[PDB]
């Protein structure tokens, strides 16, 4: 019983029309995970143009869910098996950590 954040990077090569279909498919995937979304965060990554200098292009979604930690590998396993998905990152939702004191 707890909440986790999902980090998935999909090939941002689809056009605008195709990108619209993702919003309809991505919404159903939340349900595929049998998890409920408590909040929706938009990363809006910045795709780099010909010249490269800013951050790397990609799409990172962050949502608060309510699912067991054991079924995470099962639902995560499906995400990595998809064609548009490149990898699956599952992290625990807790306080940040850094050495600076």
């Amino acid at each position: 019983m707890r909440r986790y954040e999902v980090n998935i990077v999909l090939n941002p090569n689809l056009d605008q029309s195709q990108l619209a279909l993702e919003k309809e498919i991505i919404q159903r995937a939340l349900e595929n995970y049998g998890a409920r979304v408590e909040k929706v965060e938009e990363l809006g990554l910045r795709r780099l143009a010909y010249p490269i200098a800013k951050d790397p292009q990609g799409y990172f979604l962050w949502y608060q869910v309510e699912m067991p930690e054991d079924r995470v590998n099962d639902l995560a396993r499906e995400l990595r098996i998809r064609d548009n998905v490149r990898r699956v990152m599952v992290v625990k939702s807790q306080e940040p950590f850094l050495a600076n004191a």
